[PDB]
């Protein structure tokens, strides 16, 4: 059950990177705007492992 | 706690889920640029991001 | 060890809230296209203490 959450939270920390590497190709494609559609697919490629982690990590909390 | 633990944590994964929807949005709009509801409904998930990680630290207190 | 999971918790959100303020500045610079440069640098600061935040989640979540 402390196992159960710890398990559950890491997989919830891996969804809170994967929205920081989204947010600096932002960063990125914003500055830019002043390539990019590689940037793009980058940022769809690390919003859906977000989307991923976080849905295995509600997944293991209902087991607490 | 570990029943509070548990509530204040769903709080935290309806949070992650906003900020994605929220993404989600940001690559239409960067896509659509590169070849304003779209804002509304941004602010609108950020929003609940932001009601839902409220809620997760309160919860969070009682432990 | 609960002591030690409400401490990484805590780290999490912090770094939730940070990301959510790097939103909030992205929302802005989108409907800009302001202070672009500006608003692209908040967003920088935001995000790294973010990263910074969720390194010290992952940190104290292993001494679970």
């Amino acid at each position: 059950n402390i196992n159960k959450l710890k398990s559950s939270i890491e997989s919830t920390n891996e969804a809170v990177v994967k929205l920081q590497e989204t947010a600096e190709k932002t960063v990125y494609v914003l500055t830019a705007l002043q390539d990019i559609s590689s940037q793009i697919s980058s940022m769809n490629q690390s919003l859906q492992q977000s989307k991923d982690y976080i849905k295995e990590a509600q997944k293991i909390l209902d087991t607490v």
